[PDB]
């Protein structure tokens, strides 16, 4: 392994390994450490790979399950629950 995550992926306080654009996500998946503080300065979440949650937060792509994505808020459906 290239560092320590795979190209393609972000190795966030270097021993978490996640897909880039995990990286500036806001807070969920990493937080704020590394992963918001090492590329991190967007007026758009991040341009590679995730979903802009309508209330004003930013989420992953990967949490569309009705037909939107998965925030909780009046956005996607406000959470695909069961």
């Amino acid at each position: 392994s290239a560092r320590t995550c795979p190209p393609n992926q972000f190795s966030c306080a270097s021993g978490r390994c996640i897909p880039i654009s995990w990286t500036c996500d806001l807070d969920d998946d990493c937080g704020d450490r590394s992963d918001e503080s090492a590329s991190c300065a967007y007026p758009t979440c991040f341009p590679l790979t995730q979903f802009t949650c309508n209330n004003g937060r930013c989420i992953n792509i990967n949490w569309r399950c009705d037909n939107d994505n998965d925030c909780g808020d009046n956005s996607d459906e406000a959470g695909c629950s069961h």
